[PDB]
């Protein structure tokens, strides 16, 4: 079901030139702006130690590392975990989530984007175990790029174990997220996307909606020029949501010049 040995770590001070990098760990963390503002503390205050593993591979803090390596620092506070990040990725991933998932300097949509990346990696490493050895939630499935298959219920069971205390996401949010990830990935991409960052809750409203009209695939099989703005902006979003624009909704099943009729009439 779910085995989970306890993580052990020793705190030590290591040479700033000892830590080895792992591309997958450095990319994970979505690039933000805290790289800039953090300098105002690294210049005027080390406080939070890095997070490395047994072979001294860096797991969390690649940014903070880079800055200090340019600030003369020769020593670096790190947390040393007793596991092989290479032979056991899952543990490392869960660490990356631990120290970043609750980090308030990250948007809700920046958390979700990360939460999904991790959830995917984890589901993959897990799927290998099954190969080496309420209802609708288990009816629907999805196939990851590595051939790994999983359903909404199995996937939701994976989110909860990464956030048992809901200290990152609510409960319904995990449900709304597991459903969107398995049933309609293309739609969740708008949610976990820096460019649109459409509210998860709003994407689930569009979900139930287009489903209650029986045009899910029609919406999905649209071109971006049409689908994008329809979901991206409020205007278009209201079409699919407000009965009053139903007639218009099929007329497009544009967008802009439809949105045009959505503004020129908002005068009254």
């Amino acid at each position: 079901g779910s085995h989970m040995t306890e993580l052990t770590y020793t705190e030590e001070v290591v040479s700033i030139e000892k830590l080895k990098e792992d591309d997958e760990f450095k990319t994970l963390v979505p690039s933000n702006n805290s790289r800039e503002d953090l300098e105002k503390s690294l210049r005027e205050k080390q406080i939070f130690p890095l997070i490395a593993d047994r072979d001294y591979v860096l797991i969390d803090g690649y940014t903070r590392l880079d800055i200090m390596k340019k600030l003369g620092f020769k020593e670096v506070k790190i947390l040393k975990y007793d596991f092989d990040s290479q032979q056991e990725r899952d543990k490392a991933y869960e660490l990356i989530w631990t120290f970043n998932g609750v980090r308030r300097q990250l948007n809700k949509n920046e958390r979700l984007a990360l939460f999904q990346k991790i959830a995917d990696r984890i589901a993959k490493i897990q799927a290998s175990k099954n190969k080496t050895e309420q209802i609708e939630e288990n009816e629907e499935f999805v196939t990851l790029d590595d051939g790994t298959t999983i359903s909404a219920l199995e996937y939701e069971r994976i989110l909860k174990e990464l956030d048992k205390e809901n200290k990152a996401l609510s409960e319904s949010d995990k449900r709304k997220m597991a459903i969107l990830r398995i049933n309609t990935p293309w739609l969740l991409k708008y949610v976990t996307d820096q460019k649109y960052k459409v509210p998860l809750d709003q994407a689930f409203r569009i979900y139930t909606r287009v489903k209650d009209l029986g045009i899910l695939d029609k919406l999905k099989d649209l071109a971006p020029a049409l689908r994008d703005p329809l979901i991206t902006t409020r205007e278009g979003r209201k079409i699919i949501l407000n009965d009053e624009y139903r007639d218009l909704l099929e007329k497009i099943i544009t967008t802009e010049r439809a949105i045009s009729v959505k503004q020129k009439e908002a005068l009254k």
